[PDB]
């Protein structure tokens, strides 16, 4: 029976309950293992994913991220919070369409990248319950986005300018190096 309420305030903290991890640390290139089991220690991680998430001031957060290696991703965009817990791409839709991005695992790198338009999720939901999801716009991008951490994939695997990839890698202190094919 769940006993933990998912119920977060949205703050700056001055010390965040999770620690990100930055491009070039292998914790991101780790495919995450299946969650096990769906209970309140579960949704304690959950609480503190979001804590550190709205923190930094993201719209979502792999746990992989904060070297938490399970599938289970929290996602806000909202000026409740959707919850995923091993979830699966079950098809992508619309065109491909090329927006911005960013990452809180490579802070101030912004670089187009190339997604579906559409997205169709299945998961588990916080407490539990199978759910399914279709998305579009900024969500489907974030969803995405997250599921890529799920894999081992950033966002500057997607990115096909190597003049702008190198210029914003550089001018950030991160490594083309730690840069992986799709
Ligand atoms: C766009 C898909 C990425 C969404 C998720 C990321 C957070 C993250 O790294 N998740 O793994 C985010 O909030 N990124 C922000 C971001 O790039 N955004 C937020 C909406 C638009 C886009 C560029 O401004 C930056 C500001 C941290
Ligand atoms: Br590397
Ligand atoms: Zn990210």
């Amino acid at each position: 029976t769940a006993a933990v309420a998912i119920r977060v305030a949205k703050k700056k903290l001055a010390k965040p309950p999770l620690d990100l991890h930055y491009l070039g640390d292998r914790v991101l290139r780790q495919p995450a293992k299946r969650v096990s089991r769906i209970d309140d220690e579960l949704r304690q991680t959950i609480r503190q994913m979001l804590q550190t998430m709205y923190s930094a001031d993201g719209i979502g957060l792999a746990a992989p991220q904060v070297g938490i290696n399970k599938q289970l991703i929290v996602i806000d965009l909202e000026l409740p919070p959707l919850v995923l817990i091993n979830p699966k791409i079950e098809r992508t839709a619309g065109d491909l369409e090329q927006c911005q991005e960013g990452c809180l695992s490579i802070p101030g790198v912004y670089l187009d990248v190339e997604r579906p338009e559409i997205v169709e999720v299945s998961y588990k939901d916080e407490n539990g319950r199978p759910q399914r999801l279709v998305a579009d716009g900024l969500l489907a991008r974030c969803i995405q986005h997250e599921m890529d951490h799920l894999n081992g994939v950033l966002f500057v695997d997607r990115v096909e300018n190597r003049l702008e990839l190198n210029e914003a890698l550089d001018k950030k202190g991160f490594a083309v190096q730690a840069v992986r094919p799709v």
